[PDB]
C-alpha cells in the first residue's frame, strides 16, 4: 500500500519503535512548562473562539514535525485543492465531492463538468427559505385549515443522523418552530409509536430519499401516508402534508406530493455529508432559516481555515495526524468522542457514521489492499453520563483509547448562578488531567496511610488504587454552542476524516460495503412467508429462519 | 497473572497459533451439515424461547472443548456458588455480590454475616408495590390535590441507565402509568429543559442516591426542589412530591422527604446491577409493579439456568468463553451489541457500563498486574439504524469486531400485516449471513460483467466490490420482548460478564477507577471562581482554565 511505502511514514514508525517507551506525559509536562503553548491552537471565528489543545498527547516537536512531513509526502494539500475545485476525487464512483459548495457563502464559482454549481445550490436554498417561512408563519395549512405543529423526517443513515443531531444540539433556538420527529428504523415500532402521538391535521412529513425508492424510507413513508389518508381520506390532501427531499420528480409525483415541494441535492453530496443541503430542511424548519444559514456559515468558516492555514497549525490536519499516530503506530482500534454537553448527546453517534462509513475501507486508490489499519471504531457518550458509565475502563482498563473532550465555555442554561456548568467544567478539566497524570504507588500509599489503613490491608488494596495514567486526550473548548459554532465543529471533523483518508490512500466518499447485506436480505424476504422449512442457505441462516417460523405462533 | 499461567489457556493459545489461518466459516459450514445443531442453544423459559446461535463463530468442537476446560480450570463454577451463597467475592471492598438476591422469587435464604437477606429484600418490594399502587391509582396526590402525571428520576450512572433502558424497552407496557423522565447529567441543560415541561402540581421526583450525598444527583435534586418550592412555597409540600432511593435517613429527612418514602438497597447491590432493587422504582411506576415482578422473574429464571446448567450448555458461560477467545487469542478490542429493535435502542449503552465498568480492570486478585487484555470496549446502535451508519467498516474495514445480533420474533407493533417486521427480520438474518460469506473476486467479477460493465470500468471497480467475509457473529433470537424476557436477557449478560471476570482473575464488582477524576475535580472547582489566572496545575490544565475565564465574558 502507498502509506506503508511512504518514506516519511517509515521514518515515523522507526522513531516510534525507538522512543516509544520514552514518551511519558507527566515527564513531558514537567520538563516543558510551555507545553500547552507549543501544542495548542486558538481560533477566532469572530463569532466565538475555538481552543484546540492537543498538548496531552504522546508527542514531541520531532513527532509533530514528522507527522506534518507525512501529510506533505502524502499530498494532503493537493488533494484538498482537488476537492474544493470540483474534481472527481470520489474515484470509484467517478464523482465530485462538494459538501463544501453547499455552504459556500462566498458564492465563488465551483465548476463540475465545466458548469458552476452555485446557482443550483442557491436555488434550492431559496426554495427552503420560502418554505420554512410559510410553515413557521402559519401560512402553510393542513387539510382542515390548521397550522403545522409537528414535522416528521423520514429517512435512513445520512438523511437522518445529521438533521437529528443538529436539531438536538440547537434545541434552544427552536422557539417559534414546529416540533421535529425523526423516523429511520424500518422496525415498525419507530413509525408506529411516533404516529400514535400525532394529529394528522397538523403534521407535516418530510420524505428524504435521493432516488425516492429507498426501501426502508419509502416503506415508512407509505405507512405514514396510509395513516394520514385513514384520517383525511382525500388523496389530494397528501400534497398539504408531505414534501420530498430528492430528485426523482416522477416517483415524488406518484406518491402524491406537489412537485414544487421537492427539494433536490446532487450526487456530489454524500449522505453522511448532506445535512448542509436540502436534507437539512427539518433543521431550517425547527430553528428557522436564519439559524440554518448560521450553521452553514460556521462550516464555511472552517472550510476556509482548512484551506488557508499551513499544515503545522491546521486544526483538521493536526487532529487527523494525531489519529494516524495512535492508529498506525500505537495500534489503537478506537476513538472516543466525549462532549460535555447534553445537547450534543448525539454528536458521537453522528460521527460514528461520518467517520466509520467514510474510512472503514481496505482497498486503496490503485486497487491494492491496505496492509495497515484504516478508520477506527468511533464511540462515546456525553459528558458526565459517559464518565459515570465506562470511564473505569479508560482509566484502569487494558486498552489505549485516544479521547476527544469537547465543551462550550458558556452554557445555554446558566441556572443557579452557573453552579451546574461550574461542576461540569471542573469535571471536563479533571478527567483529562487524571487521564494524563494518573496516581503512583507511592502517592496511593500515602493516601492509604493517611486513611489509617492496616499495614496489611494497605498492601492488599494498594495496587487497585494505582492509576498508571499516560492516557492521551484532546481538549476542544469553544465559547458557546451556537448554530455558527456547531457548523464550524462539524466541518472540522469532516476535514479531519478527509485528511486521514488521503493519508491512507482510500476513498472516504464511497460505500460499496453496504451492497452485500442488501442483496442477501432481498432473497430472504420471500422465504419468511409461510411455515415451510427453509434449506437454501448455510445451516445457521436456515436454522434461524426455521426457529423464527416456529415461534411466530408461540403465545407468550 | 493467573490466566497466562493457566495450562488450559496456554493450550488454547497454542492451538490458535497453529490453526488460525485454518479457520474459515464458509468451509466450516460446507464441511459440517450439523454445524448449526452443534453450535446453538435453545432455551425454553416457559415464557418464550431463546435461541443462542453461536455457529457463525471461528470455532470448532475442539476449541469449544478447550474453552470449557478453561472455564473449569479457572474455577468458574466454584466462584459462581460463592456469589450465590453470599460470600464476599468483591474482595477489594469486603462485600458480597447479591443482585441475584434482589430477584430471588423463590425466597431461598441467602445469608450475609449470618443473616438472611431475603426478608429485607421483600420488605422493600412490598413498600414499592404499595407506593406504585397508590401513585398509579391516583390515591397519592400532589400539594393541590391533583394526581401524578409525571415521574422524574434523578440519579447518575447505575441509578439512571438501568431504569431508563428498561422503561424505554418496555414502553408498550406503560399504558395507564405516568410519563417517566430521566435526569442524570450535572450539565444544567438536562434538569432545566426537563423542568420547563412539567407542572409542579403533578410531578413526582425520585432521588436515587445510596448515600444521598452524590454531588451530581443532589445538585439536580436541590435544583428541582427550588423549582418546586418556587410554586408551592410550603416546605411541607415537598413530602408529597419527592421520594428517595437510599439508606441515609437523616439526609433524606433534612431534604424534606418523608422517611416512610425512602426505599433502600444494600452494599452488596452494585450500581450497575441495581435496577433490580429499589433503584427500579421508576420502572415499577411506569409499567406497573406486576410487570416489574415479571422482569425480576425473568432474571430469576436465567439465574437458575446459569447455576444449574452444565458448562457445555450454559448460555452465559458460552457467550463469555467466545469473548475470551476473540479477546485473548484474536486480540479484539471491542464487542458490538446490535439489537434489531428500536425499543432496545439503549441496550448497548446500558451494557457499556455493565460490561466496561465491571471488567475494565488490570489488577488481579493476588494484587498482580494483568499481563493480558481484559474487558472489551462495548458499543452499538439498534437494528437498521446502526446498519445504515457504520456497517461499512464492519464489512470492509480493517478491524475484527465480534458482534451480537439480537431480535424478537414477535413485534410489539405488527403493523401493515407484519410487513415492517418481515423486512427487519430479513436484514437481521442477511447481515450475519453476509458477514460470514462475503463475496469473492470471481463472484464480484461476474456481477460486473452481467451488469454489462466495461472492461476498463470492471477492473477499476472490481477489488472495491469484494467482501472478505469470515466475520463472526452471535445471533440471539427470542420469542418476544416482554418484561420477563428482557429480565432474562439482561441477567444473561450480567453472568457472561461474571464468567469473563473470573477467568481474567479480576474483580468485576469494584470500581476504584473513578476516584482520581473525582478528587481532581473537587480541587479545580474553587479555582474556577474569580478572575485570577490559575497556575497550580500542569500547563495544559492551566491553559484550559485560563481560556475558560477569558471566554466566560465574551459576548457572542
Amino acid at each position: 500500500a502507498a502509506l506503508t511505502r511512504d518514506p516519511q511514514f517509515q521514518k515515523l514508525q522507526q522513531w516510534y519503535r525507538e522512543h516509544r517507551s520514552e514518551l511519558n506525559l507527566r515527564r513531558l509536562f514537567d520538563a516543558n512548562k510551555d507545553r500547552f503553548n507549543h501544542f495548542s491552537l486558538t481560533l477566532n471565528t469572530n463569532h466565538g473562539h475555538i481552543l484546540v489543545d492537543y498538548s496531552k498527547n504522546l508527542v514531541t516537536e520531532d513527532v509533530m514535525r514528522m507527522l506534518v512531513d507525512l501529510a506533505k509526502s502524502r499530498g494532503v494539500e493537493a488533494a484538498r485543492e482537488r476537492m474544493f475545485n470540483g474534481e472527481k476525487i470520489n474515484y470509484t464512483e467517478g464523482r465530485a465531492v462538494l459538501h463544501v459548495a453547499l455552504r459556500n457563502r462566498s458564492n465563488t464559482p465551483i465548476l463540475v463538468d465545466g458548469k458552476d454549481v452555485m446557482p443550483e445550490v442557491n436555488k434550492v436554498l431559496d426554495k427552503m427559505k420560502s418554505f420554512c417561512q410559510r410553515v413557521r408563519s402559519g401560512d402553510w395549512k393542513g387539510y382542515t385549515g390548521k397550522t403545522i405543529t409537528d414535522v416528521i423526517n423520514i429517512g435512513i443513515g445520512g438523511s437522518d443522523l445529521g438533521p437529528l443531531m443538529v436539531t438536538e444540539a440547537l434545541k434552544p433556538y427552536s422557539s417559534g418552530g414546529p416540533r421535529v420527529w425523526y423516523v429511520s428504523n424500518i422496525d415498525g415500532t419507530h413509525i408506529a409509536k411516533t404516529l400514535a402521538q400525532l394529529n394528522p391535521e397538523s403534521s407535516l412529513f418530510i420524505i428524504a430519499s435521493k432516488t425516492f425508492t429507498t426501501q426502508e424510507t419509502i416503506t415508512n413513508a407509505e405507512t405514514a401516508k396510509e395513516w394520514f389518508l385513514q384520517a383525511a381520506k382525500d388523496p389530494s390532501a397528501v400534497a398539504k402534508h408531505f414534501v420530498a427531499l430528492s430528485t426523482n420528480t416522477t416517483k415524488v409525483k406518484e406518491f402524491g406530493i406537489d412537485p414544487q415541494n421537492m427539494f433536490e441535492f446532487w450526487d456530489w453530496v454524500g449522505g453522511r455529508y448532506s445535512l448542509w443541503s436540502a436534507i437539512g430542511l427539518s433543521i431550517a424548519l425547527h430553528v428557522g432559516f436564519d439559524n440554518f444559514e448560521q450553521l452553514l456559515s460556521g462550516a464555511h468558516w472552517m472550510d476556509q481555515h482548512f484551506r488557508t492555514t499551513p499544515l503545522e497549525k491546521n486544526a483538521p490536519v493536526l487532529l487527523a495526524l494525531l489519529g494516524i499516530w495512535y492508529i498506525n503506530c500505537f495500534g489503537c482500534e478506537t476513538h472516543a468522542m466525549l462532549p460535555y454537553d447534553q445537547y450534543l448527546h448525539r454528536f458521537a453517534a453522528y460521527f460514528q457514521q461520518g467517520d466509520m462509513e467514510s474510512n472503514g475501507k481496505y482497498i486503496t486508490k490503485s486497487g491494492t489492499r491496505v496492509d495497515h489499519q484504516t478508520g477506527p471504531i468511533v464511540w462515546g457518550e456525553p459528558g458526565t453520563n459517559g464518565q459515570h458509565a465506562f470511564y473505569q475502563l479508560i482509566h484502569q482498563g487494558t486498552e489505549m483509547i485516544p479521547c476527544d473532550f469537547l465543551i462550550p465555555v458558556q452554557t445555554q442554561h446558566p441556572i443557579r448562578k452557573g453552579l451546574h456548568h461550574k461542576i461540569l467544567l471542573a469535571n471536563f478539566l479533571a478527567q483529562t488531567e487524571a487521564l494524563m497524570r494518573g496516581k503512583s504507588t507511592e502517592e496511593a500509599r500515602k493516601e492509604l496511610q493517611a486513611a489509617g489503613k492496616s499495614p496489611e490491608d494497605l498492601e492488599r488494596l494498594l495496587p487497585h488504587k494505582v492509576f498508571e495514567g499516560n492516557r492521551p486526550t484532546n481538549s476542544i473548548v469553544f465559547t458557546k454552542l451556537t448554530p455558527f459554532m456547531l457548523g464550524a465543529l462539524v466541518a472540522m471533523y469532516e476535514h479531519k476524516i478527509f485528511v486521514q483518508g488521503i493519508i491512507w490512500d482510500i476513498n472516504s466518499f464511497d460505500q460499496w460495503g453496504v451492497e452485500l447485506g442488501k442483496q442477501l436480505a432481498k432473497k430472504i424476504e420471500p422465504e419468511l412467508d409461510g411455515s415451510a422449512q427453509v434449506t437454501s442457505h448455510d445451516a445457521s441462516t436456515n436454522g434461524l429462519i426455521n426457529f423464527i417460523k416456529q415461534q411466530r405462533e408461540a403465545r407468550v
